């Protein structure tokens, strides 16, 4: 895998194409949030919250012993274990994604947090930084984010462009209990000033502000592959936790260190390009960024630092040319939200960000797929080739991208957070590899 | 040729017949967890290089910044650098960022709350009523399944049942008033009755924590540490390994003790309180107990860590596992001649406790835990050396003879920071070891 890596590495310079119309795009045009598509009707035809009709879906294969759309379950007993499981996996995560930017979990300073008070009287957070060469502090950072359950990291400037423009959260006295009533639109700004800061106003990321860490989360194949039933959910909501604890442990480390550390899980800006200039993959037709190692099918969060670091390398293994001819994801897509059109700078709707080249895929389209199925779906990143474990052959002199139930799900395969002992070793990381 | 590697094979080999392997006579009482080095008054406070007495972890971290200052990683262990100093203590305190006070041990306080109803997650998932749903699946073979996967699933690398002996619940648990915030918790702590009732779910009163009598089972998981990390042992990296474990080990509890309430019965998450981890593995047939007094498990040795969740989910106890632990501890002694405290015996197992951090009436190796606790101001860290030297925490020590497993008998920091690594900590070679199937899950 690091043959592989090296193999493809490409020279320095952000990979994605755009034009002089780009803009920050604000957090609240996702089709998640938008009022345009907030509000979906459940299976009886009542309009709710998106979430909310998917609940009543999920109740009702629950009832009626099934684990997906038209997927009878062995029994209730089963279909019941599976959403069990789905909303354990959520337990560190706060409304789908820990969006909201210095609430919750997603401190931007460590002070209030238990263990920082714990640990005060080291001054691990107030001494000053005993090592500032970057080769070093990549070396660090990296064998940290792998101890904090990153199955990928790497490393790129921080490109502003990709950062929200206006963060969706919530006001900072306001309880969880009334959180999902009272969010509010929020600009996130850079300046001058010497930590990470909330105003009544503003978010503010200090210029200083370099780089951002980007980690992998790897899912499960099997519990995926079951896409759009309850146990693709179940491994995207482990893996939501997973993300939070990564980002908590990580933002510690860095603060220890002496620096500042910025977590977002799904929040403050869009992790597929972060993810594409830090080297860990590549852009694809369904929206995703593809990974050598697991495809699409790996979770993404990143912490922003003004830590010196080395940037890693993009990557450039031929997903876009695959991609091209391809079009698996864009046939087997329930909703007929991914493109099986060329790549524009144009965005399709109002969830698009434009002025950036990428394929423009229609997301109001899946959202609305999510309470049909009463799921997450997860359909296009099953189908992927490049999610399958063996997509790579080697022709002699170099490697090369080959041209060509539920039940069993439980009583089969599996291992600590859902990894593959047959493909860990993919994964594996000497100092050569780090920095 | 080398036979492949078979951890559920050597397993099956070593399997018990039902019944607690721990021998007990009639001196045995419920254990105060005050009792313990860590928050006895007669040895949570520890002296300082200074010779400033302090509680034990304050110290610790004056040697720690010492260290730092110094460029050190560990007692006389300079690291290559007072940044590499740095690095080391800063992954150790990181590590234990979803973790109060070293353990998690007050219980239904923080994150270990015996009632989901007030989590954010609980919250937002009401409308599904899956915690208010009967459950739906009552047999024990089937629940013993979903809840080994989910264990899986939430950063377990073993997991085993057991039947729930009070003999290890702490009579009294070490705990804070409701209404102390944080900031005050270690000024404030108290003692509150472990009491078993006639009652429909885990209670907290003004007096008493109260368990049903319902509680039936105990599910125990083993939460791998990092090998080339522990065996720095004393130093700065070992420290980092434990303190990451500790983390892992609050997110099992809660991710477990979750899927077990959204399957319609009650759990209760612990960490370090609550009761007797190591018992409870050995019962749960995760391994067996050693002279170092850790549970010694074929995968990992005794190094792993422990936590478990108590339950009235119907479940199908584990075997325990006799792999002759006890005869090669008997004959070894490693972990006692290499301790920097002397806190191990060199001698038989006794029903008597070596003093009052010792539960008396169980057959044991009694160790001096205030003589190890004594080292960790010392060293500026949880120590670890036992853990160690011992040699079942070496990687390749099975063997295939032709006919039958067995053991074989045969048996710096910036390299750890410059080397392997993968993701958790875990190793790829050896990652195989705990791959699970239904059938080594559940008969
Ligand atoms: S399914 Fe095919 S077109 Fe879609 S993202 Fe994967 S490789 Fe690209
Ligand atoms: S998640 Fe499902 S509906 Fe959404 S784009 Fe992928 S396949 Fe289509
Ligand atoms: S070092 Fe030797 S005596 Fe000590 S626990 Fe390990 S096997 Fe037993
Ligand atoms: S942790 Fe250290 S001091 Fe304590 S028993 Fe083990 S070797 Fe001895």
């Amino acid at each position: 895998a690091a043959e592989i890596r090296q193999q493809f590495a490409m020279t320095a310079g952000s990979p994605i194409i755009v034009n002089d119309k780009l803009e920050r795009y604000a957090e609240v045009r996702t089709a998640f949030t938008h009022p345009t598509s907030f509000f979906k009707p459940n299976y009886k035809g009542e309009v709710k919250p998106w979430f909310l009709s998917a609940y009543d879906e999920k109740v009702r294969q629950i009832e009626n012993g099934e684990n997906g759309p038209k997927m009878k379950a062995k029994n209730v007993g089963e279909a019941r274990a599976g959403r069990a499981l789905e909303a354990a996996g959520w337990t560190l995560d706060i409304n789908y994604g820990n969006i909201y930017p210095n609430r919750f979990f997603m401190l931007w300073s460590g002070e209030t947090m238990t263990n920082t008070q714990l640990w005060a009287p080291v001054g691990l957070d107030r001494r000053p930084p005993d090592t500032t060469d970057p080769v070093e502090l990549t070396n660090y950072v990296k064998f940290a984010a792998r101890m904090a359950g990153a199955d990928l990291v790497g490393v790129a400037r921080l490109n502003r462009n990709w950062v929200y423009s206006e963060a969706v959260t919530i006001p900072a006295d306001v309880p969880y209990e009334q959180s999902l009533h009272k969010e509010i639109e929020k600009p996130i700004v850079f300046k001058d000033v010497p930590l990470p800061i909330e105003t009544d106003d503003e978010l503010i990321i200090p210029n200083t502000c370099e780089n951002v860490i980007v980690a992998g989360i790897a899912m499960n194949r099997e519990m995926m592959q079951t896409a759009p039933n309850s146990m693709a959910c179940a491994t995207t909501a482990f893996c939501y936790s997973r993300m939070c604890m990564f980002d908590m442990w990580l933002c510690q480390f860095i603060r220890y260190m002496g620096y500042y550390a910025i977590p977002s899980c799904n929040g403050v800006g869009q992790s597929v390009a972060f993810a594409v200039e830090a080297g860990l993959g590549q852009a694809s037709r369904m929206g995703a960024c593809i990974t050598p190692e697991f495809g699409p099918n790996v979770r993404l969060t990143k912490v922003f630092t003004n830590m010196p670091l080395v940037p890693d390398k993009p990557i450039d293994f031929g997903v876009t040319e695959f991609c091209e001819t391809c079009k698996k994801c864009a046939r087997e897509c329930p909703s007929k939200a991914i493109t099986e059109g060329p790549r524009t700078f144009e965005g399709r709707s109002i969830h698009n960000q434009s002025g950036k080249l990428q394929w423009q895929n229609d997301y109001n389209k899946c959202l609305g797929y999510w309470p049909e199925s009463g799921g997450y779906c997860g359909v296009c990143v099953a189908v992927c080739p490049f999610t399958k474990g063996n997509i790579w052959i080697h022709d002699g002199v170099e490697w090369l991208i080959d041209n060509t139930n539920i039940t069993e799900v439980w009583d089969g395969k599996i291992n600590t957070y859902g990894l593959d002992a047959d493909h860990f070793r993919d994964t594996v990381s000497f100092r050569k590899d780090r920095v």
